[PDB]
């Protein structure tokens, strides 16, 4: 399987959003360090994570067996589950936000730019 035929899933009802960890999560690699998952309507993905470095890659939602997860362009795969403002999401908690990190912010439009209209 290539990630450019994966089969794209819309974004079920309540998952669209930006969404930030709000605390330390112990999967990073310290407790400053902030993860964050864009999930757009039509089911494209960022997940950026940010200490000292900042690591951004876009993906796609995929639904597979009734379950939905984030596959990113270098094919790992993630179930994401939603409970409310909440999700879990590789071993860590993000919240809903209206807004992400500057540098999540500028990152994702870049990547954008070169993707469709």
């Amino acid at each position: 399987d290539r990630y450019e035929d994966v089969v794209k899933a819309p974004a079920p009802a309540g998952l669209a959003g930006f969404w930030q960890t709000k605390g330390p999560q112990s999967a990073m690699m310290s407790p400053d360090a902030i993860a964050s998952l864009i999930v757009t309507k039509e089911g494209d993905t960022f997940d950026c994570r940010q200490w000292q470095r900042v690591i951004a890659q876009p993906g796609k939602l995929m639904n597979r067996d009734s379950e939905i997860y984030n596959v990113t362009a270098s094919l790992d795969i993630y179930p994401v589950e939603r409970e409310g403002n909440t999700i879990s999401y590789d071993r860590m908690t993000l919240s809903r936000v209206e807004r992400l990190t500057p540098e999540c912010e500028k990152a994702w439009a870049k990547a954008r730019a070169t993707g469709p209209v």
